[PDB]
Parts: C-alpha cells; structure tokens; sequence
C-alpha cells in the first residue's frame, strides 16, 4: 500500500507520517513544488529526511536578522564592527582561533570590563595551549566551550577546578564520553579527586565507573553509593547498589537489591544469590477476540499512543476495557504498564503460533528483542525508521526480503506483519547467534551490529577475565543505545526462558561472557 504526498498532507505529523514522506524522497516522488511547504507536515525534521529534502530545497542557515550586519566582517574587518558586533562573532572560538594575535590582544583589552569570559578565551588562544591558560583562570565556562571546540586538550586539574565542573551543563556528557571513549587520560585522572558530595545520578554513577578503572575501589564505592541515593529511577538505583556489593560486599546492600521492585539483570542475580524466588509475572488472558482497531494501520498506532501517553487514569480504564482483546493484546499491556505506574511484571507472547515451533531458548531471545524494540507493537516506527516488531531497519528488512529469501512482491512494509517480524528475526538471530553464541552478545549485534559489536570483543580490555568482569565491561560498552540495550534484553531473555519452563541461572549467561 502506497499514500500519494496528498493523502499525507491530510494526515496528522507523526513518525508514520515522516516515514512515508521519506519513501517518497529515497524514490525521487517529491518534485520542487511538492517540496514548498513541505517542513510544516514533518514531525521530527533530523537526519535523512532532512538531507533528503534539502537536496531538493536547500536550506541557509537562519542567522537572526537583528545581527545579520555582524556576518559582513571576517578576521581581517572585525576591528571595524562596532561592540554588539565584535561580541556575537566572538561566541565563537573557530572565529577566534582565525584572528591573528595582535588583534586578540586589542579585543581582550575591550572586553576585560563587561566580558572577561571573552577577554580570557582571546587571550588563551595567544598561546600554544589554550586549555592550560584557561585551567589556570579556574574558567568554567571557557573550559567546557574549549572541550567542545577540540576534544584532543588534555592536562591535569587539581581538586579544587574538579569540585567546580559538575556545577555545569556539560559536566555530565563530558565525563560520560571521556570514561567511556578512554580518551583525555589527565582529565579522566583528575576526576578521581571529585567530591561524591558534589556530584549525583548519572555522574556520580560514571565517576564510579572511572575510579575502578584506576583499582581506586574506595572512591567508587562512595560515588556508587552517592549514584544510589540520587537516582530518579530504580533500575538506576538497583546497577549503583550492585556495584557498592560487588566492591563492599555489605550484605545488606545485597538484601535491598533482592527486594527491588525493578525486575533488572541486577536484582534478578540478587534474588538467584539469596535464593529469593523469581519474581511475579502478571497473565494477561483476555477472552474477547477482536475489536474494531486495525493493528495493521501505522496512522493509527501514532494516533492511539499520542491519546494513551496523555490520559487521566479514568481515560486510562475506558481505553483497558476497549483494547481488553486477543488481537490488541500489545496495547492492552502497554495501557495497563502506565495504569499500575509501572509497578507491575508483563511481559505478554502475542501472535504465539509464528514462533511455537521453535525451541524454548531461541522463543525467549525472539520475545526478549520484540518487548524491548517494540512493547510488541506491529506498526513500531523508530526515529530512524526501524519498522514492525523486532525493528528491522529497511536495508535489512530488504536484504533478508528480497535479496535472501525471495519473497514474491516483497515490500519492507511487511515488516509490520507479526509473521514475517518473527520470521526475520528468528532467521537475523541465527546468523547473530552462530557467529556469537551468548544472548548479551547478540543483543550487541542486533542493535549496533556485528561489525560494532566485533570490533568490541576484539579489544583485549573488553568482556576478559578480572576481578568485577564481566560486569565492568557491560558499563564500558562504547555506544549508549546499546549497552542500555543489552542489560534490558539480557533480562527479559531470562524472564521469557523462565516462563517458558527452559530456566537458565543468570550466573551461568555472566560466566560464559568471559572468554577462556
Ligand atoms: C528506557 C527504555 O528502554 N525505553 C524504551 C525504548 O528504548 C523503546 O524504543 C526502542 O529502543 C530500541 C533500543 O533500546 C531501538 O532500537 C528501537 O528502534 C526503539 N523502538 C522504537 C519504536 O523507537 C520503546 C519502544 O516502545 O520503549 C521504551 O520503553
Ligand atoms: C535489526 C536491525 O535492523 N539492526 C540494525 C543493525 O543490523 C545495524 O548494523 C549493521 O548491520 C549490518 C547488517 O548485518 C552489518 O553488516 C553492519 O556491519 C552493521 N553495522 C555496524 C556498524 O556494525 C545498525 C546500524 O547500522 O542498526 C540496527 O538497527
């Protein structure tokens, strides 16, 4: 099924709608004049679509008409713009670093009153390290806009310049990226001396991460414990509380995480070494067969998850009892996930009859990627297009479609059939799982790929044995998405194999992580 650019237009700005305007673009469908007003029916105008369309329309790069006159002059004019001028133009340090030195030394002098953030950044780029002289100002915001400028700056920063860069916006991407990237040595080093007291949540959880990377297991165990404290979530909570056990070993910390009401890889292992029993898992049996909603419709879906995402608890119960069926049983859960404030276990097996012939382990791998690319939602659209079920990105819904199963008048649309997700995925899995062999490894793949998720494992820092592996590698996966991934697949894995009456113990998943 096609929709014409006019039948679009008539549809409400949603990521089906996006990606249908997109299918257009990649077949060339949209002319110039379909092209005009064409910004106003995107809902999320970032990455292809947007390359794509300004092959068509270019776009300039709006600058704001009230200092439109402060883009005339380069480094070799600038002295002859007036104030407000030579301020905006100086936001930027590219512009600076373009500025020969005499000329810095002039504006440093004209800005040392009223602005000596730029006085400072003028006046560091007259030396041959920038970072150093900006260090020795105790400059924060210079610091993080240097950062930003060029990543390759490194030097030691002592206890009292640490103690001020959590107080920042940036501190939390700048520490994630450098103690993940293992880039910045004299920066990572330097962290070791940041007060647990003045750091929380994420930070305090990555700081964690860096003091074991330097066997410092005090000063992690307080940055964890500080991690567990400050943390929205629970899940959050439960990996912080982990690692203060596997450090500590207080066995109270070890208690608190059985009890967690987060079903996670973490209190899941908790519950296996307190011989706690598994936790609840909610049936969901509807009687009811059918309803009037077509599962199959993209429009639909996005129309119907804008109402669920945005309903009072009473709108919340008309809405359980409309999709209180069979054939919508994925809504009927995921409108039940937000009606108990995500408080209870349901982790559903829809469309049960593509996937009963296969073995019990290979049903709790399929299910375990399905519930977390999807909630088991047919028409799941990604924002970068992943399409039905088990998210198949188009080239690869394509690959496998046309190219290796022949499909007769194969569309990547049919992505959104129950059947062919579970077909394609079962057949990716198998070609994930015979070159990888454990399920967190293949969870890796299946989100970042093969080549990404080999190119890990090659690393002789990675997933080999230690005193807290594999755990500390699961934290030092290089790509976000995907180490988020994992943790979350590898638990569902375990849960789909527990209800499916084929039990692993999660110890025996983290053993063979290790490679002997
Ligand atoms: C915190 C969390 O796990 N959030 C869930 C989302 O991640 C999930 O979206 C899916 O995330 C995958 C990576 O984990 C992506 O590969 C996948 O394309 C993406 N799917 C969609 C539809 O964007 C959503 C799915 O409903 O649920 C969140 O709870
Ligand atoms: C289910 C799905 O569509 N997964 C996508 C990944 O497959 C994809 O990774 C790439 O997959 C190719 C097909 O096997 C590999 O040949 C390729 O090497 C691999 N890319 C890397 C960097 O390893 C990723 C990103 O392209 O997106 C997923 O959604």
């Amino acid at each position: 099924m096609q929709y014409s650019i006019e039948k679009l237009k008539k549809e409400e700005n949603s990521l089906a709608k996006d990606y249908y305007i997109y299918r257009l673009l990649e077949k060339n469908k949209i002319s110039k004049k379909d092209a005009q007003d064409l910004n106003s029916h995107i809902f999320r105008y970032i990455g292809k679509i947007k390359s794509e369309l300004e092959k068509i329309i270019p776009l300039k790069p709006y600058i704001n008409p009230k200092y439109a006159k402060c883009y005339t002059y380069t480094a070799n004019t600038i002295l002859d713009a007036n104030l407000t001028c030579q301020s905006v133009r100086l936001n930027s340090l590219v512009f600076i670093a373009s500025l020969n030195s005499k000329d810095r030394t002039t504006l440093a002098q004209t800005f040392k009153n009223q602005r000596p953030d730029l006085t400072n950044l003028l006046l560091a780029f007259n030396t041959s390290d920038p970072m150093s002289y900006i260090v020795q100002k105790e400059d924060i915001n210079g610091f993080f806009k240097l950062y930003n400028y060029s990543k390759k700056y490194d030097l030691d920063l002592n206890t009292s310049l640490v103690n001020k860069l959590p107080n920042h916006i940036g501190f939390k991407d700048f520490a994630q990226n450098i103690i993940i990237k293992k880039e910045n040595p004299k920066f990572r080093h330097s962290m070791l001396e940041i007060n647990p007291e003045n750091v929380s949540e994420d930070s305090a959880f990555y700081l964690g991460v860096n003091a074991l990377t330097y066997d410092k297991t005090e000063l992690a165990y307080d940055f964890f414990k500080k991690a567990a404290q400050s943390f929205k979530s629970q899940s959050n909570k439960d990996n912080a509380i982990f690692w203060m056990w596997l450090i500590k070993n207080n066995e109270e910390d070890l208690k608190t995480l059985s009890q967690s009401s987060s079903l996670n890889i973490y209190s899941l292992y908790a519950k296996e070494l307190t011989n706690t029993p598994f936790p609840k898992i909610e049936s969901l049996n509807p009687s009811k067969k059918k309803n009037n909603f077509n599962m199959q419709d993209p429009f639909a879906w996005q129309k119907i998850n804008k109402q669920i995402r945005d309903a009072n608890a009473s709108q919340l119960d008309v809405l359980a009892k409309e999709f209180d069926t069979q054939e919508t049983l994925p809504i009927y859960a995921y409108i039940l996930e937000r009606k108990n404030n995500f408080k209870k276990h349901y982790f559903i097996m829809p469309y049960y009859d593509n996937i009963k012939d296969y073995n019990k382990t290979r049903q709790a791998l399929i299910l375990a990627i399905a519930r977390q690319e999807s909630r088991f939602i047919p028409t799941a659209i990604s924002v970068s297009y992943a399409l039905g079920m088990m998210q198949f990105m188009p080239f690869l819904a394509n690959h496998i479609g046309e190219k290796e199963l022949k499909i007769p008048n194969f569309d990547q649309d049919f992505m959104f059939k129950p059947e062919i997700a579970y077909y394609f995925g079962n057949y990716h899995l198998n070609y994930l799982e015979s070159r990888l062999k454990s399920p967190l490894f293949v969870a890796y793949a299946y989100n970042g790929g093969i080549g990404f998720t080999n190119r890990m494992l090659a690393r002789n820092d990675m997933f080999k044995t230690g005193k807290f592996e594999p755990f500390l590698s699961m934290e030092l996966v290089p790509y976000q998405e995907s180490r988020i991934y994992g943790k979350k697949v590898l638990a569902n894995y375990i849960v789909y194999r527990h209800l499916l009456n084929d039990s692993i113990k999660i110890s025996d998943i983290f053993e063979n992580l290790i490679q002997n």
